């Protein structure tokens, strides 16, 4: 499957913060559709799905911080 982890932060920043979980784990998704945003130093990035399937579960909650290699959730097998 595909495990989703947090991005790497520079020196000034030693962590990050989730942005907003548009959808939730346990629903349907479609490639080319936003899935979760991320918060960086001072810029909000976006995370789109690279293929439909079934999410597993999100361990981090919106408004929380995420460390490098932080597992935010995992993808399930499709088909």
């Amino acid at each position: 499957a595909i495990d989703i982890k947090a991005p790497t932060f520079p020196e000034s920043i030693a962590d990050g913060t989730v942005a907003t979980w548009h959808k939730k784990p346990g629903e349907a998704v479609k490639r080319d559709e936003l899935i979760v945003d991320i918060e960086t130093d001072k810029v909000v990035m976006e995370v789109l799905a690279e293929a439909d399937g079934v999410i597993a579960e999100i361990v981090k909650n919106e408004g929380d911080t995420v460390l490098s290699g932080e597992l935010l959730g995992k993808l399930t097998e499709g088909g």
